[PDB]
């Protein structure tokens, strides 16, 4: 049983393949041991809060977690932080009133400027369109996702302020390839003129890059991902996907285990309704 303990999602997301990796690679370097558990792609709320609770149970110094809703971990979390556990919130942020309410809180939340992803990728579109620009679309994240909500408002706003470019259609796919597929197929269907889509990560811009083949409209309907997983990276080389918003989910994994491991050097949990440590990793543009 490790010093730590990490909670990350489905691993049929490379995002979170990716954050495992980064997270053992750090663990290398800090000569820590870690435990990283995976829920289930179709796991609920529940179940992620049974699998803290019971993490919690354990001689864990410290647990990093990327929770299922803003609320699901709240009272798992904050009783943890009771028993005096080094807590990190990776990728999408805790509520932190109801954290504060629940007496708990956080050492910090490690994530990416997520507004800007999304701006990233929807000036990267509008540049690319040009003078003529035209009708575009969105496939969003799961609802109440705070980092897939950033980068579809960062997207929006960038094309609202576009004179030329007109937001056609703006749909969850709920982080899942073969949704984004279905979605994106009845989008192309309403929309011949379509022009490009923004996509809130890279597995639904996989599948929105099937829907765009099946249609025969490669090239001539752009698509952007986010995440920069490999596929995605080689569906842009290959010019099947346009580009894609790079995050660097091995770095978020490895940020946050080393802000657990400094936190637990001091020998104190940070104290109650105080600001968690933010640390922000990079996004950068891939194109082909
Ligand atoms: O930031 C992560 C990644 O974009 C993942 O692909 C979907 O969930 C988001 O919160």
């Amino acid at each position: 049983a490790a010093e730590y303990a990490v909670v990350l999602k489905t691993l049929s997301n490379p995002f979170w393949v990716d954050m495992k990796k980064g997270i053992e690679d750090e663990a290398k370097t800090l000569g820590v041991s870690v435990d990283i558990f995976a829920s289930p792609s179709e796991g609920d709320f529940q179940s992620q809060l049974q699998l803290f609770e019971d993490l919690s149970n354990k001689k864990y110094k410290g647990i990093a977690f990327a929770p299922l809703s803003s609320v699901n971990l709240v009272m798992p979390v904050a009783r943890a932080w009771q028993k005096g556990l080094y807590l990190v919130n990776l990728d999408e942020k805790i509520d932190m009133d109801n954290l504060k309410k629940a007496g708990g809180n956080v050492e910090g939340f490690v994530t990416t400027d997520n507004v800007a992803v999304g701006a990233k990728g929807a000036d990267f579109i509008i540049n690319k369109l040009g003078a003529e620009g035209g009708e575009v679309a969105i496939i969003e994240g799961k609802a109440g996702n705070a980092s897939g909500e950033a980068r579809r408002n960062g997207a929006t706003e960038a094309f609202k302020k576009a004179n030329q470019i007109k937001l056609v259609a703006s749909q969850p796919a709920d982080w899942d390839r073969i949704k984004a597929l279905d979605v994106a197929t009845n989008v192309l269907q309403r929309n011949p003129n379509l022009k490009a889509f923004y996509c809130a990560n890279d597995t639904m811009a996989m599948g929105v890059a099937q829907a765009v083949a099946n249609a025969g409209k490669i090239g001539k309907v752009l698509v952007v991902g986010t995440d920069g997983i490999p596929e995605a990276r080689k569906m842009v080389e290959a010019g099947q996907m346009t580009a894609t918003v790079a995050q660097n989910p091995a770095d978020i994994g490895a940020t946050g285990l080393k802000l657990m491991v400094d936190a637990a050097k001091t020998g104190k949990v940070i104290p109650l309704e105080k600001t968690p440590e933010f640390k922000l990793v990079d996004s950068i543009l891939v194109t082909k």
